[PDB]
């Protein structure tokens, strides 16, 4: 992790990190603008099993051009003493995730949660229309900028044409085929959690959470948290239907129903 990548992007403070990658705030010295740079860890940057996933993340994200989807600007490899260092240059979102918001400020107001999630539906529907399934819809992958613009990010496991158990769908868990309606389900879990302050199913173990996704129906949000209408309950519970046929068939359908509740 040198000071500059290709004598172009001067890395700044770290914004976040996971098991395989990290994300820095950086400065594009040619264009004189702030960008975010996602870097593949050198600790295990040799394994082509990762190298392909990282390159494929950059391509899937770059295939999408949408205001609610973090934009990819560039990509390459930085020459380092340890070897080649892959990196993705992308739009910098000066904001916080829904995970941070719920953890520090508790559930959102119904009016706001509907607007944020309705914007996320648009991003996902656009992705689905272009043949890319996110697979990792969760509160940590949706951002709200200082502009209050919603930004979906982290395509790291997106499929063209696993995630956290509390947000997996009955089909995404257990390896079955996943389609747009699987992202809808995950988005329903996100909506459930920004409204009530907790996801629909918690458990001491992953198999405990997975089992509930398949067999147990969710507690209606209005029962978990006050100030929640019965019309919002229906939207959330339809997104959390067990059978894909009963869910919203597209993220756009889910958004249309959220607008009805708002208005
Ligand atoms: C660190 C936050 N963060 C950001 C940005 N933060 O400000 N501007 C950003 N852009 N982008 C990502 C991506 C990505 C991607 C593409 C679109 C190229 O696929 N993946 C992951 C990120 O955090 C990881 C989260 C995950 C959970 C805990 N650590 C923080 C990102
Ligand atoms: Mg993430």
């Amino acid at each position: 992790t040198p000071s500059h990548l290709s004598d172009r992007y001067e890395l700044g403070e770290i914004l976040g990190f996971g098991g395989m990658s990290e994300v820095h705030l950086a400065r594009d010295l040619r264009l004189h603008r702030d960008v975010a740079v996602k870097v593949l860890r050198a600790d295990l940057a040799r394994d082509p099993s990762f190298y392909l996933r990282f390159r494929r993340e950059a391509q899937n994200a770059a295939a999408l051009n949408h205001p609610a989807i973090v934009a990819v600007y560039d990509t390459g490899e930085a020459e380092t003493p340890a070897g080649p260092l892959p990196y993705i240059v992308m739009e910098y979102v000066d904001g916080v995730t829904l995970r941070d918001i719920v953890h520090t400020e508790g559930p959102m107001t119904p009016k706001r949660a509907i607007e944020v999630i309705a914007d996320a539906c648009q991003a996902l529907n656009f992705s689905h229309q272009n043949g890319i399934i996110h697979r990792d819809v969760k509160p940590a992958n949706i951002m709200i900028s200082a502009t209050n613009a919603v930004k979906v990010m982290d395509f790291g496991i997106a499929r063209a044409i696993i995630g956290t158990a509390q947000y997996l769908s009955p089909e995404q868990a257990r390896g079955d085929s996943v389609d747009a309606r699987s992202d809808v389900y995950s988005l329903g879990c996100v909506l459930y959690e920004v409204l009530t302050g907790e996801p629909p199913f918690t458990g001491d173990s992953p198999v405990s959470v997975a089992y509930q996704h398949v067999r147990e129906d969710p507690i209606p949000p209005s029962a978990r948290h006050e100030g929640l209408s019965a019309d919002l309950d229906a939207v959330v519970l339809k997104a959390l239907a067990k059978n894909p046929e009963n869910r919203y068939q597209t993220a756009a359908e889910m958004r249309a129903d959220l607008v009805r509740v708002h208005n």
